[PDB]
């Protein structure tokens, strides 16, 4: 395309050259005898068949092995015009090795883009390229996908389109496991709307510091990722009636607590933690007493201090200007962190075995005066607090005394909860900016949960974020599979009902329903007796086969114990109950939150002002409040691919992605593009639109029905009368038949506006 050069430098990265373009045609093909073979290390080779046996075949692959497959298994290459183009739903063949092999060269090119029909998929680069800079999100806006090479700010822009034409809520809706890019391209997809607002300030530079801020305080480095988000989130850009930006809201679902106090090795604490202490900040060291070394205060030290892909000095002054450009004030900003240095303190008290009480004292209390100095309490009532807490069951009211193990459990959900809460804080003070009394008639909501997490620990935080990531992807299913055959029947389109397959809710009732795994946990809670071998034992004997998902534990040698597993979409994922009723009941010591509330410091008095309702109870109401919200919109998805385990870039491994590809529908996906009826139109919103098409179709003035107006239209403009259907109050268009009606509507449009413009000159 001679167009490219408005995409400037960012042009190699988009789309090949002509240059290029030619010797793709030039290539030597036989479209009888070049074809896709399975093989084992790697997916699917392209090979070159060299005889026949009726069903059997045997062909020559790409590295030179001899092979022999049978009929049904080997496929067709798409001959080289086809090589390297943006959308997959225009191949002539469809199968998995198409797709792998069109994003595989794509991907090779850091052409890291491709659409697949109706949504889009994205392979990570490890390698920052040139095309997310502001020229580039110049030079996508209002390009139609026709137009444009496939980018987020073509899905960005695509959604924005729609919005305004439809005037409905749209949603991204951005998936795929731990390393994919997932935020990142949150991140593009933000950035894309702001810089298109400022193109048109305040509210478009807030909007953008919102996530680094959030990044400080959410993230972690772990095995898959070293910016790992431990919260999902939601953001819902708000536009109004003429499409200006004008409010964000930003809301998150669980933050990974356990690992404020706890981390595994070869994994991070949050990155606030570590970037505090490693720029060696002479204000921050003073004013919170953490004047040492990582590896000596308890909660963070575990793990890893360190990791190479993070600069945690430049990282800190990043996030420090974040809260700066947000707003949050000098005393709010030293605040939180007074409580993340105190948090660093907590997990440093020393506690010991009276001589014959069976009952915990303080060992050491110059960690407690710190505590209490930051947080501004008094150290003689917490230490005497934390062990010796007031417990009262109605009006009576007794002193238990803790043991020396349970009183460091005290001290660790303590530490957890301010550092929630203050979480939770944080999101509602972002909020209190972003919301600008603007008025506001649509949004686009940005979707960004926790990915989909094998670890070889899995606990209840990776039960719950897969749980999400497994309902997300059922709505992914029924929207392209169910909902939309649904409505091919409902609108009376000839059309026989195919099953995709595609289909999770066995493991999602498993999870979700009245006695599945969730359900026994938030009564097991309530037994005041009950223990989690208990729980393991109820859980088994409700699911054990009862439940296709629900299968016992495959204990390999080396890792460690894992308590049941589950069959997601995603992977088989083997869970440790150890602590699952402790972490769902979430007990906090109410005479030391007696304490916080009485704090000194404002922000801490503020956290726990106002502290059944379990966090798997207030989880699943949350997601399920969540996407009953998300059903209400036109849905756009993003599919992002990890490529390698190892993050190097350009690497790609064929398993790891065609994992990747199978379990997120990508290709069933495309099939129900190409197959049914993927574009439709009300006969009002149709006439409305087009009749500018053809104008002496429709003569207005007289009445006519809707479904006479454009069934008369239709056959005049020239197109094939083969790629549209007609139903009871929609019009059904086939997957390119929108693309050639909207360039048809922009030519006229072009045409008309310049015999306009040549009349005011006629006039003349
Ligand atoms: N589009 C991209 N361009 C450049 N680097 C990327 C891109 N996507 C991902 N990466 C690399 O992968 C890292 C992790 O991606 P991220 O979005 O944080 O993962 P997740 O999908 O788990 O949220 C990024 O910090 C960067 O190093
Ligand atoms: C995704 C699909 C179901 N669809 C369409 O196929 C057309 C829609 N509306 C028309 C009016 C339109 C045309 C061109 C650009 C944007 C919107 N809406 C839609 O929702
Ligand atoms: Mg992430």
């Amino acid at each position: 395309d001679s167009e490219m050069a408005v995409f400037g430098a960012a042009a190699p990265y988009l789309r090949k050259s002509e240059k290029e373009r030619l010797e793709a045609q030039t290539r030597p093909f036989d479209l009888k005898k070049d074809v896709f073979v399975p093989d084992d290390k790697q997916e699917f080779v392209k090979a070159k068949i060299v005889s026949r046996e009726g069903g059997k075949v045997t062909a020559e692959t790409e590295y030179g092995k001899t092979v022999t497959v049978k009929e049904d298994q080997v496929m067709q290459q798409n001959p080289p015009k086809f090589d390297k183009i943006e959308d997959m739903a225009m191949l002539t063949f469809l199968h998995e090795p198409a797709v792998l092999y069109n994003l595989k060269d794509r991907y090779g090119s850091w052409m890291i883009y491709t659409y697949s029909g109706l949504f889009c998929v994205t392979v990570n680069p490890y390698k920052w390229l040139p095309v997310y800079t502001p020229e580039v999100v110049a030079a996508y806006r209002g390009k139609k996908r026709s137009e444009a090479p496939p980018h987020i700010f073509s899905i960005s822009d695509n959604a924005y389109q729609y919005m305004l034409t439809d005037r409905e809520n749209q949603s991204i809706l951005i998936t795929g496991e731990s390393g994919a890019g997932k935020t990142v391209n949150t991140k593009r997809v933000i950035q894309y709307f702001a810089v298109i607002a400022a193109i048109g300030g305040t509210l478009e530079d807030q909007i953008i510091q919102a996530n680094p801020a959030l990044e400080a305080f959410g993230n972690a480095k772990t095995v898959r990722n070293d910016n790992s988000s431990r919260f999902g989130k939601f953001i819902r850009i708000h536009f109004g009636a003429t499409g200006k930006l004008a409010s964000a809201d930003i809301e998150t679902y669980l933050l990974e607590k356990s690992r404020v106090i706890f981390q595994l090795k070869a994994e991070r604490d949050y990155h606030i933690f570590y970037q505090i202490l490693s720029n060696k900040k002479p204000e921050l060291l003073d004013m919170l007493l953490i004047t040492n070394n990582p590896y000596d205060y308890a909660f963070i030290s575990q793990g890893e201090t360190t990791v190479a892909s993070i600069d945690d000095a430049e990282e800190l002054m990043a996030t420090d200007n974040a809260f700066d450009v947000l707003g949050f004030t000098s005393e709010e900003k030293n605040s939180m962190y007074k409580l993340t240095g105190a948090i660093m303190h907590f997990g440093n008290m020393k506690f010991k075995l009276k001589q014959r009480e069976e009952q915990a004292e303080p060992d050491g209390t110059e960690e407690a005066d710190k505590s209490a100095y930051l947080m501004g309490l008094n150290s003689a009532d917490l230490l005497k607090g934390l062990c010796h807490p007031r417990v009262k069951v109605g009006n009576e009211y007794v002193t238990k005394g803790q043991n020396v193990q349970q009183v460091i459990y005290a001290t660790g959900a303590l530490a957890k909860a301010v550092y929630e809460r203050m979480f939770n804080w944080m999101v509602t003070r972002i909020n209190a900016t972003l919301e600008t009394k603007q008025p506001r008639q649509y949004f686009i909501g940005v979707l960004d949960i926790a990915g989909f997490e094998i670890f070889d620990f899995n606990s209840f935080e990776q039960l719950c974020i897969n749980f999400t990531n497994e309902k997300l992807q059922q709505f992914f299913n029924h929207h392209m599979f169910v909902l939309e055959q649904e409505e091919y029947k409902k609108e009376g389109i000839e059309w026989t009902f195919i099953d995709f397959g595609m289909d999770l809710q066995a493991c999602i009732d498993l999870i979700e329903k009245p006695m599945g795994i969730m359900s026994i946990l938030e009564e097991e809670c309530m037994f005041p007796k009950a223990t989690d071998m208990t729980f393991k034992a109820k859980l088994f004997d409700n699911h054990l086969g009862k439940s296709a998902n629900f299968q016992k534990p495959r204990n390999i040698k080396g890792k460690p114990e894992a308590h049941f597993s589950l069959i997601h979409y995603a992977g088989i994922v083997d869970y440790n109950i150890i602590g699952w009723l402790q972490k769902n009941k979430d007990p906090l010591n109410e005479t030391v939150v007696g304490l916080y509330q009485k704090s000194s410091l404002k922000l801490l008095s503020t956290l726990f002002a106002n502290y059944f309702q379990t966090v798997s109870a207030l989880h699943r109401e949350n997601l399920n409040k969540l996407m009953t919200n998300l059903r209400s919109t036109h849905p756009h998805f993003v599919r992002c691919i990890i490529p390698n385990e190892t993050k190097s870039p350009g690497v790609m491994d064929n398993p790891l992605v065609m994992h990747q590809l199978r379990c997120n529908g990508v290709l069933e996906g495309i099939r129900i593009c190409r197959k049914g009826f993927p574009n439709r139109i009300l006969y009002g919103d149709f006439r409305q639109r087009y009749r500018i098409l053809n104008p002496a179709a429709i003569p207005e003035g007289q009445f006519i029905d809707s479904r006479k107006g454009a069934e008369k239209l239709l056959s005049s403009l020239d197109i094939d009368h083969n790629q549209y259907k007609f139903g009871h109050t929609k019009v059904f268009f086939k997957a390119g038949l929108l693309g050639l009606l909207e360039e048809m509507r922009d030519e006229r449009l072009s045409r008309i506006i310049t015999r306009i413009q040549a009349q005011s000159r006629g006039v003349l």
